[PDB]
């Protein structure tokens, strides 16, 4: 899709909702869920705290704090995945993922691992207990961790793990592994270094499902590959799997996740269109003093090999359902017509989640079969219509709740007339007038939007 | 997708198949079917003849000639739709569509109608009898008739009817009706003038299914709208409906047809990307001597209103699964480096059909879940892979059987190792080196390709 203008974002004020801020100054709140007790549960990525919030009064209790979570002030690591067992009455389990020290790391630049872990909720002591590591030794870095964790209708764990930031900024010269898959030998050794830029599908005990797809002749935890930073993952009522993902300077994506698919990253951003992106592989550059021009591979410094999207020899490439956004090759990523901070003008929205709106007794008129996608950079939440079979999007991503906030997650109440939203404590966001600000209106908040 | 080069087309010679011409004396052969008698049936568009060919021996019979079919030498009208009832043993019906004079027409420039008609097959005399007009008074013209007629798993007729060529060449100043829909009053008077650029869904007696979708508050025969020239229509084994469609100078499409969808034409060609096309509405030009520069609306003469794809206010817009092909706004539709007939290099392939490959006990390796799309202009048959649920394409359109032929239709034998194709009698086609020729290697032929 084509980017909206600053004026088109500014008018998306959602006057048909009442806003109430329930909490602010949470410490990097990240995921929120409607709990089995019809209370709101949310995580703090930086602290490992799991908080429960009463919808009526807003009273908050720190139910548990995941010990030994590692978080860097400038990093996207910490406490990440968070899900309840779907049959919680009979299976009172909470599933998380988190950044933890890796004691066998022999790489001081990458000292941590990601672990997917199960906890048991004890209703009598009202806390979590009896941890069990389901899958450890996963990649960890400060960038593009993703870490969305959901339980599918098949009672498998689906877990997004980002490309760790390879081929940009602090990890510019590390080779991106989004396209790579393990050998049988690596699997035998539990060497999961290729579990970067993937959707994983795990048995509830952490083992490899025997019906997982095969990649390069090996069945592993990998379900799909070729992802950058897929922070959104949600099943539809008819069992399909929708997803949002952050692109580079362009081509954030809404994807339909299909078993064994290849979503193209880093060789293809968005559609395979050779439009506004090319794959510049800095790990293959002649030397590591070369500079990233940050023009999305359309123009690069001498010495870095570039591969057009159309030159990639790919298998099972699956294009996005929608891009937010795609631009022409002649697009100016340094466009001087906004300020010294051109990145705010890049044709992206930085989607942070993806939530399937299920309606209810007070369903919002017209919202049938929609996907809600919060935007960090634009300070909106998108509403994206699909057809009733969730086979295609209809029309465009409709912005809502415009504010100077970085929207991080969103759910709806069971009745469907109330939305609950998390915002980041810090970062940049685009103002009504299109310029950037790092003054956020509601830092680290839980916000309630009630349909009038 | 990005266009293949002339080199890339010329290399698609399919040396793994043996070619044999079965018939070479056909006049504008149009549709090809594997019949319920395990014979090949095919149509001649201008004569109205229905032929049956023994696939083993090659003997042929003219089973029937549809009387009073109207065809213009410079036109795409004539005998079009052709399908068997799916339970032919117990319901020996054949359904056709055709161009016929319209005795009610008061327009000497549009004197004809399209009629969807049923015939009863008499196996004792081997001919068609008892004609019955199921739906009459449909639009007719020389351009963009489409006319694919299939019967779905719901035992409804699905029928493609093109946009009649409005807003180009001889019909430049007629307002395109692809987006328009009937009022209830128009349905009462059987005024089907808005049945242009549609997929229709009809009951087997021609009536309106009671569960057809609503458009602008009215349920009609329309199932989907917003099409230009959709000549390919085919159901998958799991009940999904795939389609191919010719775009203007760009953006031929493979579409997934979903109930109630809007496929965007003429406001959107291909994706809603504002890339290489814009909607120049010559009917809205105040001056009717204005010229169409034929640069796909990117460059226009003074006086014609132009709407960008992103400026359209649309409802239920469904993007294509794949475009053949999409180019940048900087694309040159007049590239003199291509030869004096610059249209031959345009980023299109002119798909003429769409066929779901079902395999069999001699299925061609790697062709699971493929869609075969014949190309008129490039003289190839494309193979397009989808995932096993037919929810997404995988990778690109792979060209096959390159020759100096205009491929019009394609089917496969039950065992899956033989493909049968029809070729046009006349027209232009791209040669190995990219230039244009109107010398076709196999004019008006039924050809088979056998895997060896
Ligand atoms: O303008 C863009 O394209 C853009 C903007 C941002 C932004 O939020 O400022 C991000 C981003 N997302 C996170 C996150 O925690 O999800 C952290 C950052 C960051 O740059 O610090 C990304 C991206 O990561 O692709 N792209
Ligand atoms: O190069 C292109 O884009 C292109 C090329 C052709 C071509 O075949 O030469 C056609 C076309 N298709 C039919 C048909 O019978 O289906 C007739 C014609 C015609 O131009 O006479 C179209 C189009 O109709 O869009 N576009
Ligand atoms: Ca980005
Ligand atoms: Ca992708
Ligand atoms: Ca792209
Ligand atoms: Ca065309
Ligand atoms: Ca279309
Ligand atoms: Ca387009
Ligand atoms: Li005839």
């Amino acid at each position: 899709d084509v980017p909206l203008t600053p004026s088109q974002f500014a008018k998306a004020k959602s006057e048909n909702f009442d806003k109430k801020v329930i909490l602010s100054n949470l410490n990097k709140p990240h995921a929120l869920l409607w709990g089995p007790d019809n209370q709101i549960w949310l995580t703090e990525r930086a602290t490992g705290k799991i908080l429960r919030v009463n919808p009526e009064s807003g009273s908050v209790k720190t139910v548990f704090q995941v010990p030994e979570i590692v978080n860097d002030a400038d990093g996207q690591n910490g406490l990440l995945g968070f899900a309840f067992h779907p049959d919680f009455k009979n299976n009172p389990y909470i599933y998380i993922s988190g950044t933890f020290k890796n004691p066998k790391s022999t790489d001081k630049e990458l000292p941590n691992q990601t672990i997917i872990r199960r906890y048991t909720y004890n209703k009598s002591t009202d806390t979590l207990e009896k941890p069990v590591d389901l899958l450890a030794g996963l990649p960890s870095s400060k960038d593009h961790q993703s870490g969305r964790l959901v339980i599918g209708p098949d009672q498998k764990i689906y877990y997004t793990i980002g490309d760790q930031g390879r081929n940009q900024l602090a990890y510019l010269f590390l080779p991106n592994q989004a396209q790579h898959t393990p050998t049988q030998q690596e699997l035998n050794g539990k060497d999961y270094h290729t579990y970067m830029g993937k959707v994983l599908r795990l048995n509830l005990d952490g083992s490899i499902p025997k019906d997982n797809p095969s990649f390069n002749g090996v069945v592993s935890h990998i379900y799909t590959l070729g992802h950058r930073n897929p922070q959104g993952l949600a099943f539809t009522p008819n069992g399909k799997l929708l997803q949002s993902e952050q692109g580079p300077n362009s081509d954030d994506e809404i994807n339909l996740i299909v078993k064994g698919g290849n979503y193209g990253w880093p060789n293809v951003a968005g559609y395979k269109d050779d439009s506004g992106y090319a794959y510049a592989n800095y790990s293959a550059a002649a030397n590591k003093s070369i500079k990233d021009l940050a023009q999305n591979g359309v123009k690069v410094a001498a010495g870095v090999p570039v591969t057009k999207e159309s030159e990639w020899t790919g298998k099972n490439f699956v294009p996005p359902l929608k891009t937010l956004y795609t631009v022409q090759d002649t697009y100016n990523y340094n466009d001087p017509t906004c300020g010294e901070m051109t990145f705010i003008c890049w044709p992206t929205v930085a989607p942070s989640s993806a939530y399937v709106y299920k309606g209810g007794k007070k369903a919002i008129t017209g919202w049938e079969n929609t996907l809600l996608v919060p935007s960090l950079k634009r300070g909106v939440i998108f509403r994206i219509k699909l057809d009733p079979t969730y086979s295609t999007t209809y029309d465009d991503a409709v912005p809502m709740f415009k504010s100077n906030n970085r929207y991080r997650d969103v759910i709806a109440s069971p009745d469907g007339n109330v939305l609950y939203v998390l915002t980041d404590t810090a970062g940049n966001v685009q103002k009504d007038d299109g310029s950037v600000t790092n003054t956020l209106e509601n830092p680290g908040s839980l916000i309630k939007f009630t349909y009038k």
